[PDB]
């Protein structure tokens, strides 16, 4: 069976980064943990000194260290004992760097921790990364009053429209310059085209937008971290066009999707043409009323997503346990998605959701969505246990749910333009030894 | 709530009434008959009916005894009152000359039905006696071609004649030129009213039927009530209303060799030519206890003229193969629609509780049947390989099937659906409760 | 397999009566079938002529024969082809004879067909027994306006009271003379202390009260008859203190209990102390909205009722399928009752009923009610599926329902002071692999 | 809306303790977080300095701080950032103090963190409290080979018997001296006769016995803590004769009952006669195979337990979700216990357990057990769904389970000497609108 094979494959290619046996303390570079001194230059000097010697471990001791963005280099481990608190002043995140906003490449404000074309990079320790985002910093740019936007203040809407247009017209990335005078938030922790990446131990809070965002990266390990940030688009981990990645033993409380697998949006995503594949998500804990999904694929999946195993996770209070979202603007594919031995309780919206009408957007690139496997799920709550919606000319195919119990969902199955198999499934006052349906169905 | 099924039942009851029969009677023993089960009473019946018909009609009393006779030909305003047994002599020669009749939905000239009325008005069969067709493994039944029913290797059967009859109908060969009978092997119906008005059949028991037991054709205002059918031979259908309008079947008991109550309206080209539907048929308060029965309430397969507005209410079906059965295929054309199966009980069903099949006999053609608006409400059922088995065609879905307030237990498969639209509201199926179950397309539920 | 064992035993001791090969025709004794001529004397003379020779067959040909009561003798078969219509004049049913009224012995009006201390007696043929009871004959004596009783006119109430008091006191039966000036209706067909009895073929209509009433009799076959009488206390068949009886292939439409097993009432019943036992009820059809019960035991069960098998019967539209009736005035027992492979559809009250407070009466003779077995019942409808009430000081014991499906009953189980076991039972949305309850229960 | 009324009442009387705006660091008192230095005096000196000024916060920074027992005083906050690791030498926990062992008052070894007759006391921070119990320390005193007891070595058994006898014969608490030469383990964190108590943030591991044990205390908040200790009698939180308490947002993995509400054992409990009442337990997570019960009442309930609301908790892998236990030695009562909007997944023994035969020991004090309410429970697994066992002369009364679904339990209901009501429930795919039983029942 495929799920064990995929896990075995992932585990054969996932490896901790090599970090030179050499360490340096941030205090020796004039930094002060007084939550007052600007430590920007300290980080710059310590990292540059380490990488001239071939790399190494930078120790950030107990205390609160204020800084602008941190730019990592190859062979560098950032070891956080205290708190790194970022200064929420957009000018500090200039000049513009190569980055990505909601699946489209551009030049924009630096992520708060940024590594480009690097190898063997680590963030470790049991300290804190504090993005300093709140109702007065970064978050108003969303344009939601819930988060500090008001009439007469700028927001991201016009810039998002321009960005989608530029990518539609296939303009070169270098031509897509935002930064100053524009309102597109950066990612928090971003590895861009990196190899051999480790993020462990740390707690992430007050994030501007997406928290951990590896892009076009290979051999990535995220373990034993805590995400606690519930602002607008505060996704937990967004693997985007990544290959061979392990996410384990993490704690999530997110303002949006918790673990969200991506690979670029529309034309830009199809241009790059790199899928996310061989991702293992296991032994994680989501306790989050604000989370939009425990395990999420899309909507930016135009490069494809396949061979994803999510196993032995616990989801509590989330809106959705498993969520796949796409539309006919995206193209691409989502296939061989395994959601196994999970527990999802007090789900508020849909336990399992597959949606091919995301944002009600349409175009001429029909996504392939097939081979999604749910086995040994114990779940509780929801407006829907199972909600699967394809298109008249693009059915959701080969969806199988087995050995599963979902209690207290209002509607058992909403199916439109899909094929669904269920084997040994229990839903409230209904039990299915074997169910197969192709077409449309409503079960409650 | 205002239910259409009630309005249809009302409409049927408003156009159904017992025939007036003149107050006048003669006794069969006054015409040379003997109830010794030996004397040929053929002429006794004929002279008694004519004596009554001469005066303007009345009652013919058949008293205690067993009365041997060839076919009986009724006339208008005649009540055949059966106290004893009428036992029909099973010599095919006795059933000639050929008369206008029907075989499996196609008109022809063939052996007389055992009791026959053509173009008659106000005709009744009453009393608590027996009609005995004398069919068995040595008489009539071997003609089917089945060994368990007396057919022997190298002996004739109906198959070639059925083939020929279908081909003739396809041509457009006039009925007057479709002559069978002598030298051919098509069994006659037992009791047949052909193009009749105001017909009553009540009280009597019917046994040892050659083929279909009660066969009203192109008839209007027909009542069949408090009769017993007990005949389990090949094609022993109980009651076959064929292109009939305004009919009541109530308080009857059935043990049948094929479909118990089967609504029809002609087959293929011949059915389309005549183009008269069976409609406004009420089937209520009946009891079928019959392992052998192929279906409790059946529509088709000869439904080429259409079948609409049929209500089957408060019936009890026991040990039957199927409770409700709709059969058709793409050679048939026509329609089956507005069929109401309400307040019924089915216990120990062996095949399918509810069956809708658009692939009957695995035969195909250019005439796609319309199959829609079938309503099952307040069914309580037990047993089966299938609770619900509904099979349409890729270019002809079964549409608007609704099952509600219904409990089916102990069926192996709950739903087999292919090319259909199924709705269920407030149903329990093998322990699973569904407030709503709507499926369009294909499904298999177990 | 105790039910099979009991059935085998009954079939071993049930045989048709030997009737001498000799016949006589009623027309040769002054009878006319014109529905006008009084044939009372004709029956008397025909039976005497046959009896004189040692017995034989009395032929009643086609026609309608008016008569007072018929008194049968040993070795007589009454073969009925026509209608025997009884003249509903109470004076014709005198002198009083030894008989019974609702479980108590007395001298009263003759049953319409009566046999006392006879052996080898048969009633056969395809004819009709017409008791001529209606709203102006016999039925008014009940005291119900529905059946023709008028204000200020006499009824059975005072005589019933007086009969009960006589029995309580131990008043000798021979001192309990009713008849003229009293309002106790007779049974229709009664065999009193008879042996080797057959009733077959005939239709019974317009019954004054109980239709077929064998008492203290042995080796009785009731076969292929039809009961069609829906007046007050129109019981179908009342085996009372009988041993070895077969009831099969019969059709019932009754105004009270259809088949009901009895053995005397209260002190009279205990004095006699003869149970009804080894009764086989099979292959019967009850189509009857009026019927109070398909198979009933009691309430006159003071001699005991045991070893009763009802198998492969069909009940339609009846108030109850199985009912047990008693109280603490009765004493006695009801045990080893087997209700197997039955079908009961469109039941209006209770599918299965047991109650120990019959007629709001009490005494110091607690009845033993135990070991009732329902197996392979398919049933539909009812206000109750199972309704079992005992007494705080006298539980209903060892009731077992198995391999049974009951659909559409509003309440599944009402249990009050009883022991109930269910194995492999389905009731609407409830399924019981194995249930045991002792005490009180309501299941809905 | 009694559950709602009780929750509101609790929330009116529960509030955080006032702590003086003053602080001190443990390092300033000779402590070293090197995991070798004895910091016993450091805590003693630091608490005293704060106490003398009127109170304040004691900061325990990063590192491992070895210590004997910590004795708190009024107006003290212990803020734990690092690890406090207790030295498992019993002599360090002398002289003996006023404490309890399994519901009986005595003078014994000091709890690891102890406060007697204090006001306004807090334990805060995100650090660790490590009791250092294992198969070689404290645990062997239980007498189980599985937790390190060797044949021929001492255990608690004799001292337990001795303490029972002292409490029964009425000997004063001050004459109940154990400690040295005796084998009764102390509680971990114990507030004795305290008021305005907060425990938050901290992780508790390697506990000698009961982890958090407030006794005879009022206004207690326990929140955002983790218990992770799976030894013998490693209960999580034991409110014993407490009033106005809130337990929320906690995580449990326990070796015995997770949250257990108590009020003394037998004669000693009756002597004191103070119930645990107005306890609110909400938004907690138990993921614990070893746990004996999610929310438990008893067995030491001799002072009574009433008005307990457990709402919106999640129990995973536990032996039992709801458990009430007592016997005829205890007397007292358990009533008005509310178990609402809870989820239990993969229950191993009984989802709901009520037992009046705890330890199979009997006596002359019949416990009142009534008015237990389960609403909107969703549960998976179990040998029993519902198992309720009273006594012949002492029925479990007024148990109501409603709007509840339990799937995958082997036995649905075991009832003995009890009154059980169910409304709108689903058990293993059987639906009951109403299920009421009084007496005995077994349902599969």
């Amino acid at each position: 069976e495929l799920a064990k094979k995929i896990e075995e494959e992932i585990l054969n290619h996932v490896r901790e980064p090599q970090i030179p046996d050499r360490e340096v303390n941030l205090l020796d570079f004039g930094a002060r943990g007084d939550g007052r001194t600007d430590c920007s230059e300290s980080f710059k000097r310590a990292i540059e000194e380490l990488s001239k010697q071939g790399g190494g471990r930078l120790i950030v001791p107990e205390g609160v260290f204020l800084t602008g963005p941190i730019h990592l280099k190859s062979n560098i481990e950032l070891h956080v004992k205290g708190t790194i608190k970022f200064i929420p002043d957009p000018e500090r995140y200039l000049p513009v760097v190569l980055t990505r906003f909601e699946g489209i490449e551009l030049y924009n404000y630096s992520p708060l921790v940024y590594a480009l074309d690097c190898e063997n990079v680590a963030i470790t320790g049991s300290g804190v990364l504090d993005g300093s985002a709140d109702n007065e910093h970064w978050w108003p740019w969303k344009g939601k009053k819930d988060f500090g936007w008001k009439e007469g203040l700028p927001n991201q809407q016009e810039d998002v429209k321009k960005l989608k247009e530029m990518a539609e017209r296939g303009t070169p990335v270098e031509e897509r310059v935002f930064g100053k005078g524009h309102y597109l938030r950066p990612s928090f922790v971003q590895f861009y085209r990196c190899r051999n990446v480790l993020v462990e131990g740390v707690k992430i809070i007050n994030s501007p937008m997406w928290c951990i965002h590896p892009v076009l990266s290979e051999n990535v390990i995220i373990r034993n971290i805590e995400i606690s940030s519930t602002g607008p688009n505060n996704d937990g981990i967004d693997p985007e066009s990544c290959k061979y990645m392990l996410i384990e033993k993490c704690r999530f409380d997110t303002g949006d999707d918790s673990v969200v697998i991506k690979s670029g949006r529309d034309a830009d995503g199809r241009r790059i043409g790199v899928p996310s594949e061989y991702i293992l998500v296991r032994d994680n804990l989501v306790i989050s009323q604000a989370s939009h999904g425990g395990l999420v694929i899309g909507s930016e999946m135009s490069g494809g997503v396949r061979n994803v195993v999510a196993r032995n996770n616990v989801y509590m209070n989330v809106e959705r346990a498993l969520r796949l979202k796409t539309n006919s603007r995206r193209g691409g594919y989502m296939e061989n998605i395994f959601f196994i031995d999970n527990v999802a309780v007090n789900v508020s919206e849909e336990v399992i959701r597959i949606n091919l009408r995301y944002d009600n957007e349409e175009g001429e690139y029909l996504p392939v969505v097939r081979s999604v496997f749910v086995k040994n799920l114990k779940a509780t709550g929801g407006k829907y246990a199972v909600r699967i919606e394809g298109l008249e000319n693009d059915y959701v195919k080969d969806i199988l749910i087995s050995d599963t119990i979902i209690e207290g969902a209002k509607i058992s199955v909403l199916l439109e333009f899909g094929q669904l198999g269920m084997e040994n499934v229990i839903m409230n006052g209904s039990r299915f030894e074997k169910l197969y349906i192709e077409g449309k169905a409503l079960l409650k």
